[PDB]
Parts: C-alpha cells; structure tokens; sequence
C-alpha cells in the first residue's frame, strides 16, 4: 500500500481518466467515483483497462470535502496564477489536500478530484500539496515537462510523435527532435535569445517557484522567511542575467516600458498549442496597445489607469519610507525588512 | 527720443558708478543722488570725470519709491532666478521700472538705483522692464555679453584683457582669444558639447526668454497667451538639439537623472568667475549627492522629500487627467489646454 507511489501515477497522463490505468497499474475506484459520463460503461470498462495489468490498487471509498470551487474551472479552459480567480481557486484546493487526515485519503480524495478538475490546476495543487505535508516529502514528482510538454514545445511535432508511436512498433523507434530558434526568423534581433527565453529550465525554475512560494494558499505554505524580498531578488538576478546573454549577442541592455500608453514594440508569437484547451496563446502583434480589460469569465474588470494608480500609491509610498496599513498605521520600510 | 538713448548709457560698464564716463557723455547727478561713501567727496568728483565728454545729462531730481527690496541683495551677492526669495526682489524693482509715469521719471528712478542695487539684478530688472513700457518699445537694448563678459568667458582672459588694454595704446590692441573647450579634457566624454553647451548664443537664448516670459513678476509681464505650452515646448526643443548633436559625437541621447537619490555621475567645472561678487560658481564633483536645502539667507528650507512629494503629486494629477485648484475646484487637462 505504497500510496507515495501510487501517488505519482495521478501525474501519469493528466487528460486519460485514472481507470485508462497508468504505468503497469490500475486503480480499482468505486462506482460512484466514476464521473457522469463514463458511470455506464463501467462493466467494459474493467474489461480492457483493469485486467491488462499487473498491480491493482484498491481505493477506500470515503466522505469527500466541498470540490465546487476547484471544479468550477473548465476542464478545456486555460489556467493561470496570475489571474486572481484562478489563484483562489488553487488555493483552495491545495488547502484540500493539504488537509487530509491520511496519506490514503489524499489518494482517494485525488482519485475522485482528478477526473472532474482541470488538469493544469490539478497538476498545480497536487503538487503544491505533496512538497509541503509531512507525510509525502522526498518524493520525486515528475517534470512538468514531462506531463504536460504542450507548454514547452513546438506545437508541430505532436502529429510527428503521434505518426511515430502508431505507425513504428517501440523498440524501432527514433527520437523526435525538438525544433530551437523556431518562434522567429533573423529579422527579429531578440530571436538570438531563444536559448535563454525558451529553454525549458528556465522557463521550469519560474514554474518551481511558485510551487515553493505560492501567493495565496494555508498560511504554513504561503508564509516563507522573507518571501516578499526573494521575489525582488529572483526577478532581479533574471535580468542581470538575462541582460548579460543580451551583452553577448549584441544587443543593449533591456530597457523598462517606459509607460503604460505607448505600443509595445517587440511582438511574440510563441507557437505553442494547449491540448488541454485545445486553444492557442495567442500572439502579439508588433506595436501593440494595452488595452482596458473587462473580462467576464476571469473576473477582471480594470483599467489600465487602475493600474497606474497602485504604481502611484507604490512609489508615494517608497517616497515616504512607509506604508500605510488597511487601518491607517504606519508600517516603515526600514533596512532590514523593507524589501520584503 | 533722446532719453530712450540715455536709458541704454545705464548698461555701460555695470559696476563703474553713473557719474563716471558712460559712452560719450556724463550725467548730471544731484547731490544727494550719490551713494554715501561719494557724497562728502562729490566736488572733488565731478571735477574729475566727464569734462572729456560731449553730451551732458540733467537728471531731474525726483520723489521715489521705496526701494529697500531690491536694495537688500547685496552689490557683491550673486544673483539667481531660481531662488524664490530673488524672484521677488526682482518683481518689486520691475514693478517701481514699470510703475514710473514719464520716460523722463523713468531715468531718474535708473540714475538713483544703478549704484544701490546689485548690478546683475538691475541690468535684468530694467531689461525686462524696458522691453515692455509702451513708451521703451522696439529698442535695440545691448547684449548681456558685452555688459556682463564674466557670465560667459574663461576668467583666464580677464587678466589678459586688462593687460592688453593698460600695456597698449588703444590704436595698437590685438583682439584676444577666447578658450574652446576649456572645461574638460578628452578623459571625459561631455566635452565634445563644448560648442553647444557654452555656445554664448545658446545661453544668450536661455536668458532673452526668460526676460520675454519671466514666471514671477506683474500681471501684464507674465500672464502671456500659452506661456505654460511655450515652456514645455522650448526647454523639449533643447533636449531635441541636444540629442542630435550628441548623436554627432559619438554619443547616446541624453539619459535622464533616474531620481533624486542616486549620486549625478557626470561632475562639472564651468572655469567662470564672477566679477559682481568676486566668487566662483563652484563646480560639482564626479558622483555628488543631492542634498536637503537650508539656506537661510536666500529662504530656503528644502528637503528632498518636499521635491518628491511635488513630482508625485503632479504625477498624480497627469493619470487623474485634472489638476485641483486652492478652492478644492477640478479643472481638466484636456487636448487644448492641459499641456498650458
Ligand atoms: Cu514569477
Ligand atoms: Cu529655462
């Protein structure tokens, strides 16, 4: 009953329902665990997925915790921390997980979440849950790249990996290779960066820190030893090395937004396709405009000038060597704990 | 008229007193129109200039106003239009200049004050008042350059000049040689602007517009139509020359000052001394500090917070899109107005 292990099957596959069966495994889950839709094909169900394999792990049915707010995204929706909605929504789950009584009904409250969540999300929470209990620490999650590379390669070569595995018997087969300097051409200067820009371990460290350090959750996670100062340092030793690649392909230092107003000269098209979703990110056009948002779904109704406006309370504030609490006292930002 | 041409005998030789040579006549000083140290000595001093010229002036003595204003900057103070306190003084003398009824009346009030009142406030205070009598137009009023040399050349040649003219005859005299580029050497890379920045006829510029536009003052000298747009619009115009010679000495454009904390990397030692005050303008070192101001003979008490918090709030008013009257009144920065 190695549910540590069992554990890391959930990251098996996010978008196969877990009764498809991950690795040589499969879950035995109840009936009323399966969702809605698969509830009346069970029987054929158990036919192929449960008896192919060589390990079958049994789930406890339990009572479950409200999971409305974390179902309450899409599971062909896009997910993002940094839209307030969706961080409130991550944050709840992981304080689900989190407060499980048992390592075997955080596998069984995984195995009913996991089908009905957003897998992006449930990627997230899961494993902002497993790095911070007790009784699930040095466990070896898997490479986000290597469960989800729909956010970290050229959305080109999934029909070449699909062509491959289904025409080529396995031990024949080669390995696809992963296109570089791809999302534009030598008429864009800053393509000479796509070392830095588009190199999955970099793109995995800004990923890994916010599972360490995520912005809203239970207090035990969200409250790290001077967290506000290492979000100042890490976003300011990116640039320093950001700016020292751009040194060495000749190109200036990166210059600021000089304001909120003015079009955004370099454009991005990052080529990349969400086969949760099944949605694109879409591009920006050279020379683009911010633009006020009214965003419905997401919850964002904010004008730029919204925007402008905390820049202003921010830097008055910098100006005065303190800010102002919620109730109107004074909090200075002295040597020590300023920057945090 | 003839005592249009008598105000313009008033900027010759500034700190000769009046009852010296001016140009090719003499004015007539009453008595009690000498300063105290010349009155007990004024029979002795009439006798001992003058009888070399051809023109005599009468100057009808006259009652004046009150002139303790002007008078309390010192003869030997250096003067400034920035300082707040200088400004003031400045308005009061304008005013008296604008306020006398004749041309003639005019000549008097000039004729008692020259050798009260600080030379380089004088030579500003009746230059701008000249410019805007309705009786003292479209005069040819001199060029502070040949008045004030000391504002504008390397005070090296001020020996030289005295030299030449007391060693040599006036028909035998070699014109001296003005320094280029005598403020910095090559080590620094700002020298190249020499023939911009200490162009006279660029500083001759800085200083006829703020005799034509000055910011304190009578109401009929300042309030020009879209004076607020002329400022914005002539000190952009400079930035803009500025830029392009820089791009013509290998230069980037012009960077600003990032804030008021950060030391001014680039030092400067304009090598001019002032011959009114008998003081340098001193130079600024390599990497100085902005410091809090008190200044307490010129009434300045000034922290660099007091600066801040006026760049902040008119940050403020720019996003808010309306700035806020002393009655709590909004008037708005629109298309027309608002850059005024
Ligand atoms: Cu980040
Ligand atoms: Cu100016």
């Amino acid at each position: 009953m190695n549910y540590k292990k069992n554990l890391l099957l959930l990251y098996d596959r996010p978008r196969e329902p877990i009764f498809m069966g991950k690795g040589k495994s499969v879950f035995d889950v109840p009936d009323n665990y399966l969702t809605d839709r698969y509830r009346p094909i069970g029987p054929e169900i158990q036919n192929r997925f449960g008896e192919l394999a060589e390990e079958r792990i049994p789930v406890r049915s339990i009572a479950l915790p409200d999971l409305r707010i974390p179902m309450s995204l899409g599971r062909q929706e896009q997910f993002s921390l940094f839209i307030p909605r969706h961080r409130k929504i991550a944050a709840r789950l992981i304080d689900i997980f989190m407060g499980m009584r048992n390592i075997e009904e955080l596998q069984s409250c995984a195995v009913f979440a996991r089908d009905r969540i957003n897998p992006y999300l449930f990627n997230y929470a899961l494993s902002v849950a497993l790095l911070h209990r007790r009784d699930t620490k040095n466990l070896d999650l898997p490479s986000v790249v290597e469960v989800f590379p729909d956010k970290y390669v050229d959305s080109r070569v999934f029909e070449q990996i699909r062509e491959e595995a289904t025409v080529v018997p396995e031990g024949m087969r080669m390995p696809i290779v992963i296109p570089k300097d791809f999302t534009a051409s030598d008429l864009d200067e800053e393509h000479r960066l796509w070392y830095f820009r588009e190199d999955i371990g970099v793109n995995l460290h800004h990923w890994h820190w916010h599972l360490v350090y995520p912005g809203d959750g239970p207090d035990s996670v969200v409250r790290k030893d001077r967290r506000g100062e290492l979000f100042y340092y890490m976003h300011s030793q990116l640039i320093a090395r950001y700016n020292f690649e751009r040194f060495c392909n000749r190109l200036q230092r990166v210059k600021r937004l000089n304001n909120l107003r003015e079009p955004i000269a370099e454009g991005y098209f990052p080529k990349l396709d969400s086969l949760v979703a099944s949605r694109t990110w879409p591009g920006r056009v050279d020379n683009a405009v911010i633009k006020d948002l009214n965003r419905e779904l997401d919850q964002i109704k904010q004008d730029v000038s919204d925007l402008e406006r905390w820049i202003d309370r921010i830097y008055e504030a910098v100006h005065q060597g303190y800010v102002v609490d919620e109730s109107g006292n004074r909090i200075f930002l002295d040597e020590e704990k300023g920057i945090d």
